[PDB]
């Protein structure tokens, strides 16, 4: 009667997942690699750290796909990540295959799993692995701009010297060079970013600077790491996700979400605010954007269309 | 070495932040009381609870202020309460009494303390508790707005079915009748409240009750409970404000602090956005209001004054 | 599908067992009373508590038991406590009449519930209320020995200045002045209490006063307040209960639980150690006992068994 | 005025020791690594996480030792770990070495700090760098019985199928395949692994076969992880260790701890229990052995002195 929780991958990202889920108890945790060795070691290692912060949950590491059955929440961060010099859409090639395997796991074995997608280039990847698995497009997502708006609020609260509890991010679209932060809607206590260059709290060129360095995060901890890519804030980010389905919390998350109208578009994954609980995607957040908002927003989804004819460009059955 | 946290009131609200302060890890504890077994009660059965949650906090009771001495951390609830019926003004009489001892005793033996007034009516009994006690204005806040603002966000998330952790709440002014909700300072997720009523989230009648709710959000605890007032929520509140403090957090608050022009007023305590960290009130965040704002601001604030005057009109000293 | 936890009683424990079950986001609680506002008011002050911490939980008060419909766990404080000078033994009129009222609500809304009894004499008024209710024994338990065994635990922290977390009691018996602490199974990190007094880490008269103290623990909170007893200790403990059902955690615990044959009795509650899991109370844990502990423990029975009569003595269908 | 954290290696331990440090608020972290690029990216990763958990700590990465000026504690991983087929002892060339620059980095910058060594071979390495850096004995100690503890309770906890926070385990002397793990000072509830034998909740055979594998544990996730050794539970295992000094805990830990005459040893680093506080080792808890017991106690310690003459026989200065 605990939840369990499938991750399909156990590398950074991976265990880094399943380190969280216990220390918040969500639950028993499986996870699945083709690595052999690597998701039990890290199963046990954290299995093992147990006892020192007192969770109880049960882990266990697998390489077949029958382990992960009954999961109600898979995490898929299986596939490759990038390095430096390379963008996410560069992974398609290797990465769209790994989708279609684990697409067809899910199927067989976890058909009624609320399934958060990590695996880059993510609008794309995510698009493809609820495709390939069948499941409902409501209990299928994307982990992105919880990340990116992570970035974002950890720049400004290190701007303005405030709580990060207390700064607020808002960024749309793909996770890509042409995400969308609105600083609109972004805030400190309530605040709108807009409101507090008028205030004098800090300038707009500073505030450029901070949009642009969260365009450009994945990539400059890529720069820093240069073996991998990051993985504390997209592993904190999924978990978020996770938390708010597990516990029906109904957080209100910038995800990439398959849209039927809403935002004006039909059939593709894009990053919006999405309620989750625990019937998935609950209800998308459609705010009015103006001009400039508008159009940066269809820039961006242009670059997931170019994306996902792409994956067809390479797929059949897509 | 670790904090120490004196609670000057060993009642409703004092046993309520005391057992949260250990919950949270916050340092040892104080309780200060006039009426004698009341705080040596509540003392050691929070502290016979400790072994159960893992939590390592020293807790005892008193009834002398030397027992004070050196506390980083005072929280003032000491003094009445009201009944079904009382606005909280009707308690200046009593409380601004048990100010002035309470004043004396941080003067004396917590001169160097981060003191947090919780007793009502707030606004002015913070003021008298700042000047009985000599402390900086600085180191001296009211608990009102955070209160208010949680019952606020309470009732919006509710009202759009959405997670309390993404909803935001500004109300300044007066804790009082007309404390001041800023709607459009207020937002899910980053999308303020006057546009959710737009996008058709919510309707301005519903809105509109309720802010009103919230101005009377004391009195509907009153009159539920009839033998006291909130506590719950108060301790909460004030909590968050004594953690921002002793974890250097730069907590953006609505908190009645002390005003030196901002606002365009001097020498009043005042509900208004604060950044809270190791060196007190550090910062106010000085929004530009719209005309009927600042006509509900201004009126707030000449309440306050009524009250302030009130006191004087009693009591030599101010 | 969050858990849902009904609270039968709604004064100083029912209310704390509230806050708690908000603060570890346990699930939605309902407080019951027969006095009507109290368990309104509690619950939209925690409510309105909540957003302060961001936790996500639905609260509600009611005096009709259908609002306890399907409750996963029931906690039950209903009834009245003692003032200085009375044992718990002198509740019985009054709650033995209590216990039936609740134990025909708790038959009728939630068969199904995990139901923890708290309300004294404990013993025998969770003996009195699963045969009202008729639920399945093992779904039904009475919290008691770890508040016993937490006191014994804080004073053995400050005997020995170590923390909380590294020490361990076992208490059996009756939640009554004959209660059986076991200073051969209490230990700091271990070392039994037996083996710390020959290493001189404290003396055998230190050690008998702080067993004595534990015996009458209880008592000493009620001098204290005068107006009430115990709240804070006797909440975090039965919330550890629930706890260890809700996440099927398997913690051992003592609390009152039903014996079929264990420790060679048959038909009553008594407090040992229990296995509390999914399924309820899951085993008990029957240690051997040395001549000294087994007339302990038979004498602490013996007073269980007293009551009992007492309780048929007073009424037709026990 | 928030404590200080420094980091010495920015590796796999390394970095779930910064992440974990935020997650329980501890303070500041500045991670430093002599691979430039690595420390400053895991820094900006897991600030980049924060908002999503709500903590408030600065992070940073760095290659100079000046950045570590006034750490509060300081833990160090720096070094090589171990490949499939190597003893711990094989490190002690490379590691040595590594000391010496800690060492000397910490006795210019961070001289009044908590050192927690966790670099292997453990009881070797600790002494090395107590020696190389000067501090007090008292401030320096070595991270190892916790983890081998807490492998035992985990495997404990799935033998009896309760709670890991119900188990306690007691393993002493060197962090090696000969450290003493104590079957009569564990514990499930308080009762001993011996008593627990005789009352058939588990076999000697079975309680063997657990002894055996907490002494090989390392060597288990080495074998499936293949590409380096355990770091989730040897992370969590300091990060108690830095909480209790932090916080003033007293925890009773098994650690290498600088040993004067207790257990009749002078001069060495061994695995003891020990009491940490904000005076950092404040006290070792010395047991009184059987004869089987002193028996492996002995030869645990000679490992120890054996690998001391190695690092002599390779070190003019120890
Ligand atoms: N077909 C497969 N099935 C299951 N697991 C797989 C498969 N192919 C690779 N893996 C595993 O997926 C894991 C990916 O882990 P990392 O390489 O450490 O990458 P990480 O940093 O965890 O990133 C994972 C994914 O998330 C994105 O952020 C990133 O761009 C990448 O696409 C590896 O352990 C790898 O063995
Ligand atoms: N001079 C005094 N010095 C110290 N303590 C005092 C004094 N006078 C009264 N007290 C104590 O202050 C405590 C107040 O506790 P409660 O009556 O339970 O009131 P509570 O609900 O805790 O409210 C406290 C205060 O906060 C406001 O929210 C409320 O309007 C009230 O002013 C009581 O225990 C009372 O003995
Ligand atoms: N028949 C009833 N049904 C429901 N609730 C009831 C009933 N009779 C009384 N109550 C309520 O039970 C509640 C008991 O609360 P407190 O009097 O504050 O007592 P508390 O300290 O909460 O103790 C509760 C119980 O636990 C034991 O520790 C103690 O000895 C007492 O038996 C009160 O709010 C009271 O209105
Ligand atoms: N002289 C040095 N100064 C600072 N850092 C160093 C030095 N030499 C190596 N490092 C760094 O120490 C870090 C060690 O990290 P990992 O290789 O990932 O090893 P980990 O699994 O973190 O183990 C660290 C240590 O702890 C023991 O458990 C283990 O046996 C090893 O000795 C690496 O990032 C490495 O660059
Ligand atoms: O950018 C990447 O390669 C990984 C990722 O999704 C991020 O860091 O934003
Ligand atoms: O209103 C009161 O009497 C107590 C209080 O400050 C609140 O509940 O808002
Ligand atoms: O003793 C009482 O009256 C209440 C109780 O159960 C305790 O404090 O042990
Ligand atoms: O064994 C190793 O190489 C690392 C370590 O200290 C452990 O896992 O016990
Ligand atoms: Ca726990
Ligand atoms: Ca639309
Ligand atoms: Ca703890
Ligand atoms: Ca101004
Ligand atoms: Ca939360
Ligand atoms: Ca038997
Ligand atoms: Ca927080
Ligand atoms: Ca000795």
């Amino acid at each position: 009667a605990r939840s369990k929780i499938a991750l399909i991958g156990a590398g950074q990202i991976g265990g880094t997942l399943a380190h969280l889920a216990g220390l918040k108890e969500l639950g028993d945790v499986v996870l699945f690699d083709i690595v052999d060795g690597v998701p039990q070691g890290k199963a046990l290692d954290i299995a093992e750290s147990a006892p020192v912060d007192g969770f109880d949950a049960k882990y266990s590491g697998a390489s077949d796909y029958s382990a992960i059955a009954g999961a109600d929440v898979v995490i898929v961060t299986a596939g490759v990540p990038r390095k430096p010099g390379m963008s996410r859409d560069d992974l398609i090639g290797i990465n769209l295959k790994v989708m279609e395997a684990v697409g067809a796991g899910i199927k067989e074995h976890a058909p009624d799993a609320f399934v958060i997608c990590i695996t880059n280039p993510l609008d794309a990847m995510v698009w493809a692995l609820q495709k390939f698995s069948g499941l409902p497009t409501n209990k299928v997502v994307g982990m992105a701009g919880v990340l990116d708006s992570a970035r974002f609020r950890h720049f400004l609260a290190e701007e303005f010297g405030v709580s990060v509890e207390d700064v607020t991010a808002f960024v749309l679209g793909g996770h890509g060079d042409d995400m969308v932060p609105l600083t609109r809607y972004s805030t400190v206590a309530g605040v709108p970013l807009t409101d507090l260059v008028k205030l004098g709290w800090t300038t707009q060129e500073k505030l450029d600077a901070m949009v642009e360095r969260t365009r450009k995060g994945g990539g400059e901890i890529v720069n820093l790491l240069k073996t991998g890519s990051a993985f504390y804030a997209p592993a904190a980010s999924a978990i978020a996700m996770a938390e708010s389905y597990l516990r029906d919390k109904k957080r209100v998350l910038p995800c990439a979400a398959y849209l039927d109208g809403q935002y004006g578009i039909d059939g593709l994954y894009v990053g919006v605010p999405v309620v989750i609980g625990e019937n998935g995607v609950e209800r998308v957040l459609e705010v009015t954007f103006n001009d400039d908002e508008k159009a940066m927003f269809e820039k961006s989804v242009n670059s997931v269309k170019g994306l996902i004819e792409a994956c067809k460009s390479v797929n059949d059955k897509l």
